[PDB]
């Protein structure tokens, strides 16, 4: 079974380097923008996100991954109101939510409660979800992330 | 077989964020809430002729870490509450909550005042914690899960 | 199989509150000298004139140093005594666990420091570990432990 | 089996006091073999003619002084030197950011943006903070080292 995670979150948040630093990841399986992650027997397949008829990004979708750059005081309005449109869709009423509150490295940056406070985390009612600190540069506070999911499945 | 636990602390100390949170935790399976921990069932209440202290086998106390005024106020509670006859073989919990606030009182601040180096009669833990993000919650769980008979 | 723990250090250093926080440690079962029992493994943990002996070093298997890491005025003395202490031919064997304790205190010496001003890396026939840690709270204190425990 | 292993870096980087360090750390049982659960290591602390990379190397450790800015462009040449030969295509990196207690140090983060780490394309890698006067973060990056074998 291959399980659906996509991963989201506006640009320069950290996307591409958080999938990357998954396969360096110490819980993930040593392997040589689509990734299969494997953790001990798991298999979950990894997304980083006109003339199709079809949003496919939602279909099946196990795990969100919101991606959030820590540092920017500013476009955090705009990735509060593309988290309560997605979580809008019938399609992710059983999706997980884990939130990767990125660039802690930064000084001054958003405390991860902070982050939880603006966007209303404990306000939500009917999706299991984890707020994360963490830094891509170095892959800490990423494999806490995951273990959570896999406590999820 | 369940386990009954009690949630107590002042209004405002983060009780009911700490008892929702634990249903998002980790280790637990996916204001009266079942928190299954591996095989273990915890009853959990959160509290705010009856005595909801009958048949505790955890005293969860939640502490508010930037309240300075009223931190005088749960100590006097807390060594009245550990008196009680229904409680004298409970273990304690104590949460050190919004320790993400600037300027809060320390984890060992918090300990020294309340005395807990001092309790004879309890197994007891302290625990820091903020309960917007969970963390410290699974530490304070594990505790509970290794002090159950 | 009893293993024999002695704990030391200076006057205030937290020896009592650490042996008594033991007690309460996550890793340790339910329950001045006390048996800690980790999984199957028990500790007999001695907290230290008309003795004709010094008992406190025969059949030591670990010694626990705690130190006041708030005690500047004091950590010369610190070492003098370790020092002499590591010298004892009955110590031999034993692991040093030393814990840098009072952490929570504001402007204390690091545990880097510590391990610096006592010259630990310097250490050449005994196994040894420095673990930073707040009596208060008991953190720190289960590192410490399974430290001694990957050392039987 | 014994696994290769080389440390490399700088002069005062750290070298001697991790290799001795590793034989106090809590996951290695009590030039050196270390040795963690059934695992048999053989490590070299590198600092001649006819002298290479010993074949069948399967890590590389590299020890960067956090507090030496004026040298780590030195560091950064001698890593993608490292990485560009052919015998050490199937070595992992694990990349030790030690002396990290020292204030005002570089962080963890800053070397691995400074070294261009997440552009490594054709090799396992790992970063880790440590400070090797109290072992700390040693046996993360040990750890590392074992879930790529
Ligand atoms: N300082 C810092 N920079 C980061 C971190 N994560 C990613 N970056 C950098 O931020 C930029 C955008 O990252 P990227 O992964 O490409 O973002 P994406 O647009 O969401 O896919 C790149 O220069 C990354 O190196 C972090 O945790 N800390
Ligand atoms: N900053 C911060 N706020 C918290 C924390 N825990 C709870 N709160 C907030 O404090 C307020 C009271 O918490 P609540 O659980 O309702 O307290 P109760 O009266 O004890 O049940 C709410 O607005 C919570 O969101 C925390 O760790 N940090
Ligand atoms: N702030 C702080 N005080 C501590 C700590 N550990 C112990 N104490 C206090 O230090 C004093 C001496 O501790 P004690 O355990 O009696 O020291 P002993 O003389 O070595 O046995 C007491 O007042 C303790 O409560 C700590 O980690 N932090
Ligand atoms: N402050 C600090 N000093 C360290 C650390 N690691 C090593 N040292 C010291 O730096 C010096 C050089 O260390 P060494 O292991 O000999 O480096 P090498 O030349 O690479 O083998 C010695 O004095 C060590 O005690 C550390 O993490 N922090």
């Amino acid at each position: 079974q291959e399980h659906k995670v996509i991963i989201v979150g506006l640009d320069n948040a950290g996307k591409t380097t958080i999938l990357y630093q998954f396969s360096m990841n110490e819980v993930v399986h040593t392997s040589p923008n689509v990734e299969e992650i494997v953790i001990n027997n798991t298999r979950f397949l990894m997304w980083d996100i006109l003339r199709s008829s079809w949003n496919t990004y939602y279909t099946n979708t196990e795990f969100v991954i919101v991606v959030v750059d820590s540092t920017d005081r500013e476009r955090i309005s705009v990735t509060r109101e593309e988290l309560y449109k997605m979580l809008a869709h019938e399609d992710l009423r059983k999706a997980g939510l884990l939130i990767f509150a990125n660039k802690q490295d930064v000084k001054e940056c958003m405390t991860v409660a902070e982050i939880s406070q603006f966007l209303k985390l404990t306000s939500i009612k009917d999706h299991q979800w984890h707020i994360q600190a963490c830094c891509a540069l170095t892959g800490e506070g990423l494999c806490q992330g995951l273990e959570w999911m896999m406590s999820r499945l």
